[PDB]
């Protein structure tokens, strides 16, 4: 897809690992946090720290801190709503 529907599927799938991560869906949280960061991989300065924090967000996630992976999504979603 152009730039601004990859952005913008990376910010919905930002937003909903946000959401999922608030209510400690760890695995939800990552599945969504992923296909963010294939979108902002595909719309690729605010894209690479998204995916910089999406990266943080997934690593996170996969270690059971899910608070800590939410901001960063949240990080993730205020960068790529920069760009
Ligand atoms: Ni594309």
């Amino acid at each position: 897809s152009g730039h601004t529907a990859h952005v913008d599927e990376a910010v919905k799938h930002a937003e909903e690992a946000v959401a999922h991560g608030k209510e400690g869906h760890t695995d939800q949280l990552l599945e969504h946090a992923k296909e963010s960061l294939t979108h902002a991989k595909a719309a690729s300065t605010h894209v690479g720290h998204g995916i910089k924090h999406l990266e943080d967000a997934i690593k996170h996630g996969e270690e059971g801190h899910v608070g800590v992976a939410t901001k960063h999504a949240q990080e993730a979603i205020e960068h790529l709503r920069a760009s």
